[PDB]
């Protein structure tokens, strides 16, 4: 047959690491240094569970200024990654306050993966200490999983675009959430 075409849209607050996640996955290199994007397209031709897939990846802008344009990326979405940074509690709460409602509205009845980004920073002695000074604490795995279940996500996954810990898994699971498994 042909590789199954699967459209995956990536959303979440500005600076949670959406573009880095995509560039790290598709090229194996982490981009130079930060810079907001305005809807870039990426792709991956891969095997998952013995099936070839053409994964089309749609990056989106997290900033509020791009709210009116973001919806143009949603038609025909097969799976959505809702991203939050593990070291930004606000970005976590925005999963329920903003991103889930937006995705559910524009992409009803398609799978969602919840992605906790910047896993390397949850492990950063410094970063922790620094969050502490601000009365913040990183989001834990159980906390993340609970958000996932609240929003009906098929999976909760944690990763670092920088170290690539758990990176491949995010995309294999986004594809698995779409494919029809064996009998
Ligand atoms: N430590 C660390 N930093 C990361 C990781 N991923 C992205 N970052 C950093 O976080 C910042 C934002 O990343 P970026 O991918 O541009 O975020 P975005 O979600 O695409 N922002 P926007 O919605 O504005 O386009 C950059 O400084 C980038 O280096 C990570 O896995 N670990
Ligand atoms: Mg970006």
């Amino acid at each position: 047959g042909s590789p199954q075409a699967i459209k995956c849209v990536v959303v979440g607050d500005g600076a949670v690491g959406k573009t880095c996640l995509l560039i790290s996955y598709t090229t194996n290199a982490f981009p130079g240094e930060y810079i907001p994007t305005v809807f870039d397209n990426y792709s991956a031709n891969v095997m998952v569970d013995g099936k070839p897939v053409n994964l089309g990846l749609w990056d989106t802008a997290g900033q509020e200024d791009y709210d009116r344009l973001r919806p143009l990326s949603y038609p025909q979405t097969d799976v959505s990654l809702i991203c939050f940074s593990l070291v930004s509690p606000a970005s976590f709460e925005n999963v329920r306050a903003k991103w889930y409602p937006e995705v559910r509205h524009h992409c009803p009845n398609t799978p969602i993966i919840l992605v906790g980004t910047k896993l390397d920073l949850r492990d950063d002695k410094d970063t922790i200490e620094k969050l502490k000074e601000k009365k913040l604490t990183p989001i834990t795995y159980p906390q993340g999983l609970a958000m996932a279940k609240e929003i009906g996500a098929v999976k909760y996954l944690e990763c670092s675009a920088l170290t690539q810990r758990g990176l491949k898994t995010v995309f294999d699971e986004a594809i698995r959430a779409v494919l029809c498994p064996p009998p």
